[PDB]
C-alpha cells in the first residue's frame, strides 16, 4: 500500500538510505539495549509514545522470524535450502529491522529533530567523497567526545 | 521480552483465544478492507492513531514476509523445501496477522469497546453447548 | 521469593548484565576500594545509607562463602576438581558479587544517576561499531 | 572489614550469644514467616527499611549458598563426604544465618526495644540454674 | 490460579502452616459451632460479610465431599479402596476445611487484628524448641483464663 | 604508637595503594621539584604548612638513610652484598619515601581534593581491565 514506516515520524527510507550497513549494531545488541532501556515500558498496557508502539510490533516480527528460521533449520533436510533460507533472513530482514530499531531508539534517547540532523549531516558526509570529507565520521552520542563521566 | 501488543489496547491474547483460529478473514480480505478504508491515513504522514502505527508495521512484515516467499520460489533449486517454506509461511504467520489485522481494524472501524464486548460475547457462544448454541454467530455491525 | 538487590537502587539485573563480565574489576580490588574509602562507615553502628547496609551484607557473604570454598578444598582431594569447584564459585558468585560491589562502590562514591548513566552509556558504547563512537571507553572520574 | 552485621543497629554477636544454638528456629520456618509477613516488601522496589535490605541481601546469599552447595553434592560421587560438608554448611552457616533472621524478622515484627529486652531476660533465664529456674521462659508476643 | 483463600483477608497459608493438625475442631464441631452462632446469618439473603460468604461456600463444598464419600461407600464393592477414599478424604480435606472454618468463625468472634496477632505469637510459640518455650500454648477465647462468667 | 604519616591530613596508606609502586617518580626528580618550588619555604625559619614540617623532616631522614649507607658500603668490603643491601634499602625506603615526598609536594602544588580525587579516579582507571581502560590516564595539571 506503498507506506513509509518513517514518514509518520518525520523521515523517510531515502533519508537512511545512506547509512550503510556497517552502521547498525547487530539485532541481538539492539534487543539488548531496548530491553535494557524501555522493557517497563514496552511491556507496560499503556501507548507511551508512537515509537513505543513502533518497537513492540517490530520486536513481535522479528520474533516471528527468529521462529521461522529455526523451524526450517529443524523441518528442512536439504542444507544448501536451510543455510541459504536462514542466511538470507538475517541479513536482509535485519538489516531492515536494525534501521527501524536504531531509527526508534534513537528518536527515543534522543529528539526527532537531534536524529534528524545526524541523517542530513551523515548524508553530507557519506556523499562526500574520501578525499574530500573528514575521517572521522559525525557521531551521535550520550556521552562527551572525552566519554567521562563525573 | 514477553510483549503483547493487545495489552496497550486494552486485551489480551487470553482473551483472543476466544476466537477460534479458522475464525480470522484472510490476510488478503483484511488488506482489501484496510486500503478501501484507512488508505489515505495509513498513507499520511501522522500518528492518527496507534492502530494505525501497528497497522502500518504488520503490513511492512507481511511484505517482507511475501517478499521472502518470492526470492524463495526463485532462489531455491529444491522445490519440495522451497513449497514447504511458502505453505508454513502462509499458514502460520498469516495466521497471527489475521489476528493482528482483524483486531486493528475492527477497533477502528468500531470501537475498543465494542470489539472487547464482541470478543467476550463470542466466547459465551463458542463455548455455549451446540443444542442451546445460536445458529446465529455474533457479528460486528455499525446498524 | 523473586527478589531483586537492586530495585530497591533503581536498576537491574538486567541493566547490569548489559555492561560485559569481562568489565568488572576484581573482587580482591573492590573489597580494597571499600576497605580504604569507607572502612569507618561499614564498620559503624550507623545504617549510614541503604548502599551502607547492603555493602556491608555483601562482604559477610563473601566471607562465608570463601570460607566454604577453602575448607571444603582442604578436605577434598581432587586438584582437578578443586579447579573447577572452587573457580566455579570465583566465576559466578565473583561475578555476582563484582557486579553487586561496583554498584554499591560507584554509587557511594559518584552518584546513583551518574552510575545508571555509565551503565547505559557505556553498554550502548560497546555495542556500537567502532568508526561510529567516540574512541576512548566511557568511564567514571570525580575529577573535573 | 571487622562488621558486626547487627551494630548497624542496636545489637551485637556477643549480645545474641546468650541465646543458645538449639533455640534458632530451622531456615526453612523462618523464609515462611518472611513470605507470610513481609514478601510484599522484600518484593518491594522502596527501602522500607534496613531490616528489609539486609533480609534481601542474606536471603540472596542464602540461595547463592544453596545452588553452589546442591550442584557440588551432585557433582561430586561421594555420599559420605557429601554428609560432612552438609553438616559443616548446616552448623557453620545454617547457625549465623537462623541469627540473622530471627534477630531481623523479629526487630520487624516486634521493636528493637522489646528484642534486645528479650535477649537480657532469656539471658538472665537461661544462665540461671533450673533448680530455681521458672519453667515460663520468656517469649515474644503481641498479647498477654 | 495460584490463590491463597485467606489473601483477601490479611493472612496466608504459611501463617497457618504453623497450626498443627492438634488444634483445629472436628469439622462436625466446627459447624455445629456456626450453626448455633450465625445460621440465619448463613441462611440469610445477604453477604453480610467476606467472612460469611466465604462460610457458606466452604460448607457447601464439604457437603459435596460428604455426599461424595457416602455415595463411594455405597457404591464401591472393594472395602480397601473404599477405605482408602474415605480417609484420605476425611484427614486431609477436612485439615484444609477446619484450618478454614476456624479462620472464618474466629475472624467473626474476635477481630482480623486480633487472629493474625495470634497467630504470629503461635508461630513465635511453635518455632521455639520445647526446652526454651512456655509449656502452656498461647490461647484465645471469648472468656477470661478464669472461666468464672457473671 | 601505630602512626598513619597521612591520617594526620585526609588520607591513609591504603588509599595511596590505590597508585603501583612503578608509579612513583625517582626521589631525584622529587627533591628536584622540592628545590625548584618551595626551596625558599623549606629553608624558612616559619611553619609555612605541615607539609613543609613534614616535608622537611623527611628530607632530613633520607639525608641520615644515604649517610648510613654511603658509609657502610664503603666500610664493608663485598660488593655483591653492597648490591643487595642497596636494592633492599632502594626498594623499601624509597618506595615509602617516593609516596610521602609525591604526597606532599602535590598537596602543596595542588590541593588535597584534587590529590584525594586524583587518587580515587586513578584508582578506577588501573582497576578497570585494560580492554575498556581509556589510553588517556588522569594526571594532575594546573591546565585544560
Amino acid at each position: 500500500m506503498d507506506i513509509d514506516p518513517y514518514k509518520e515520524f518525520g523521515a523517510t527510507v531515502e533519508l537512511l538510505s545512506f547509512l550503510p550497513s556497517d552502521f547498525f549494531p547487530s539485532v541481538r545488541d539492539l534487543l539488548d539495549t531496548a530491553s535494557a532501556l524501555y522493557r517497563e515500558a514496552l511491556e507496560s498496557p499503556e501507548h507511551c509514545s508512537p515509537h513505543h508502539t513502533a518497537l513492540r510490533q517490530a520486536i513481535l516480527c522479528w520474533g516471528e522470524l527468529m521462529t521461522l528460521a529455526t523451524w526450517v533449520g529443524v523441518n528442512l533436510e536439504d542444507p544448501a535450502s536451510r543455510d541459504l533460507v536462514v542466511s538470507y533472513v538475517n541479513t536482509n530482514m535485519g538489516l531492515k529491522f536494525r534501521q527501524l530499531l536504531w531509527f526508534h531508539i534513537s528518536c527515543l534517547t534522543f529528539g526527532r529533530e537531534t536524529v534528524i540532523e545526524y541523517l542530513v549531516s551523515f548524508g553530507v558526509w557519506i556523499r562526500t567523497p574520501p578525499a574530500y570529507r573528514p575521517p572521522n565520521a559525525p557521531i551521535l552520542s550520550t556521552l562527551p567526545e572525552t566519554t567521562v563521566v563525573r
